[PDB]
């Protein structure tokens, strides 16, 4: 069983004070805090094993290359890829998606074709497809939202046709916490010969992810949101699709310039740390924390929530008519870190006819007590400003 | 005055053993070792100040944004840029050059134009221009080498004309250690309205670099070669050239996706560390170490050296008719790390009619004693295999 107090003890930032008050870090969806096992694994590599990694002759370089390829293998097991060679080290989810849009998109999407995204996508899964469509004269189509923050699945027959080359879809919305029915959507897409890229940046820390079971063609996620270092992400490419991506041999073709070995070592340690805790244990604790928060938040007057009741990870909200920026500033003044703004999801904001929302993340190291501070803080803000 | 023993004490890898023997790390040009001030600055950020950085409302996010912008300012002072906003955080020199080739190259190089590179360039300063030239139907022209590893400057009048849009040139050759006459070459290039991109990845650790005095239009270098973390480099863009680079406002337009704040913090600490030592002190010590090495190497039979006598940082060599790979393996078997292969400079190898060379780097933490081990090792290898 999960013990949040033991987990929290691994994270040295969580003891920090902010504005003289104990930090309540509810912004893990923007970036997660890192355990000392991750911090120290990277530091130890720099301290005792550092070298360049291009199968250099000498010992440190050869040992560092092997360390990096062992992390690649561990990442492929983490997402149940068939082969370690299907995994590409990228700088982040943003770059991984862009890499696919140029390497695969440029030679597989032609004039008169269409690409399907959704109205809940992060900008990182919108802009590369907008650019590709303008480059080649294709059409970008958008699955719309329901008020509850789920996709209007009934619109799929009007969007998928013989010229649909790609579906690019978020696994979990970074704003609403909606989890999309990927397996079923992928079956549909493949019936038309379309490939599927999954943006999984908000999925891989909340429960197991199996790309063989999903049968997705591309899958991308971010190291820094998986309790890992910045500057490193993972792009999964189904080995079959390398024949559609013209250029040495794969993974390494897509890793030009010096690898971020520091970040790779830390990412490996983060996968180990998460696996040692167990993703199903994490899921169970976070789901219970989420249910406690949504129940307590019922007692906040004039609170508006956006998204489905079964959200993962994040709670998007606005308080009365107060601007999200001001709600966020008051919460920060209490030592509570939430995120405000458009969350790199302006089409989603436009759908709800707001310019901005507040967002609280509830991660595996957050507590019922921190939820209580958020609830109390929102009540205080409402009294003081209403 | 420089004390190499005090410097070496800051670098924990240098006490490492390899093949049971004390490491002699002569491969800093591939990647440099890092002092604990750099390692710990990054670790400390992760331990006590970590957050996302998009001017997020809350305190940690705001303080982290300010940390990253202070590193940007420190980097601009380090290279004497006019304004911190002229500096772009990139993933590395490879990506920084590619960024210029697409952002500036695509909208300033047209059919029938030409771009000038040199025969000593790293592939990172060749491939983006080859690609751009094929995209737009321009011509790629190459300044050839002299046997001594210097540029054939007399060929410039046949290469520069009214259609020359860009000169892309290495500050210091990663193989030969040749330092090119940038200031003069930049005057010539600007007389034809051509811009100049300088690849400075092997320059910025050896002596001061002043982009205002050079008047270069772009300048790029790598964090991991400047005693800093991996996954981070610097691209300098003369502010005037942002009008020629169409798209928010600059530096930040060219930094999509999450910044590598871990790497940025470590890069700042590396600049501080290098500045505290003093680049002129470093230059003086490395020049004396180099002169000692070239003098001692005279006593190695059948040694071939490539490059000018006034090289910086690296000594490229081959031993008799033995393959560089085998020379490198014997040296590694003695605990001495050199690099072998084509060094990402195949046109340079082809000019010298060899497939590969050995390369020893002599950095600020290397010693006369390590030079003696290299000399002894080469004599031993020659006896044993001749
Ligand atoms: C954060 C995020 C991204 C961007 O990921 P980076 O690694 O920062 O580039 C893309 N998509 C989603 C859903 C995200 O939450
Ligand atoms: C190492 C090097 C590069 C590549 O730099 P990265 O930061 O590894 O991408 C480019 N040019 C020269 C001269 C180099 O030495």
């Amino acid at each position: 069983i999960f013990s949040v107090d033991k987990v929290r003890a691994d994270f040295p930032v969580l003891s920090r004070e902010v504005n003289g008050l104990p930090l309540a870090y509810l912004d893990s969806a923007a970036s997660a805090q890192k355990p000392s096992q991750v911090i120290d694994a990277e530091a130890e590599f720099y301290r005792h094993g550092y070298a360049a990694v291009h199968r250099g002759i000498h010992t440190l370089s050869a040992q560092a290359t092997e360390k990096m390829e062992n992390v690649r293998k561990r990442a492929s097991l983490f997402i149940n890829a068939r082969s370690a060679e299907e995994l590409v080290f990228v700088r982040g989810t943003t770059e991984g998606i862009d890499l696919v849009a140029n390497s695969w998109g440029n030679s597989n999407v032609r004039a008169g074709d269409n690409i399907i995204i959704s109205q809940m996508e992060h900008h990182a899964n919108i802009v590369p497809w907008q650019m590709l469509c303008a480059r080649v004269g294709a059409e970008l189509r958008v699955i719309p939202l329901n008020p509850d923050g789920t996709l209007q699945l009934e619109t799929l027959p009007t969007l998928f046709d013989e010229k649909t080359r790609l579906l690019a879809i978020t696994h979990v919305s970074n704003v609403l916490g909606t989890e999309n029915p990927l397996a079923e959507m992928i079956t549909l897409a493949h019936q038309h010969g379309a490939k599927v890229l999954v943006d999984g940046a908000q999925a891989v820390m909340h429960h197991p992810v199996d790309v063989q079971a999903l049968d997705c063609d591309f899958y991308v996620f971010s190291g820094h949101k998986l309790y890992g270092p910045t500057g490193i992400g993972i792009l999964y490419v189904k080995e079959a699709l390398l024949q559609e991506m013209p250029p040495t041999k794969a993974p390494w073709r897509f890793e030009a310039g010096t690898p971020n070995t520091g970040g790779i070592i830390g990412l490996g340690a983060a996968l180990e740390y998460v696996s040692a805790l167990g993703l199903n244990n994490i899921a169970e604790y976070e789901q219970n924390l989420m249910h406690y928060a949504l129940s307590q938040l019922e007692s906040v007057p004039d609170l508006t929530l956006y998204g489905p009741q079964n959200r993962l990870g994040v709670i998007a909200f606005n308080l009365g008519k107060h601007h999200a920026y001001d709600v966020g500033s008051f919460l920060d003044n209490y030592g509570i870190a939430v995120r405000t703004g458009h969350h790199c999801a302006m089409p989603l904001m436009a759908y709800y006819n707001v310019p901005a929302m507040c967002r609280a993340s509830l991660a595996m190291y957050n507590t019922h007590e921190e939820v209580d501070r958020l609830v109390t803080g929102l009540q205080r803000i409402h009294r003081l400003l209403g």
